[PDB]
């Protein structure tokens, strides 16, 4: 992954 | 705040 969020 | 990121 690498991104974060949250969703 | 109370969401996320990274920016
Ligand atoms: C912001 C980030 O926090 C840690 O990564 C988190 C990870 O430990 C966790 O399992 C997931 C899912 O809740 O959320 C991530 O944000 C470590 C990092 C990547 N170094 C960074 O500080
Ligand atoms: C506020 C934030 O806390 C840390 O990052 C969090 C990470 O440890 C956690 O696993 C995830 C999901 O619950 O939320 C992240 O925000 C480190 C940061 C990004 N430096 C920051 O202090």
């Amino acid at each position: 992954x690498x991104n974060x969020x949250y969703x």
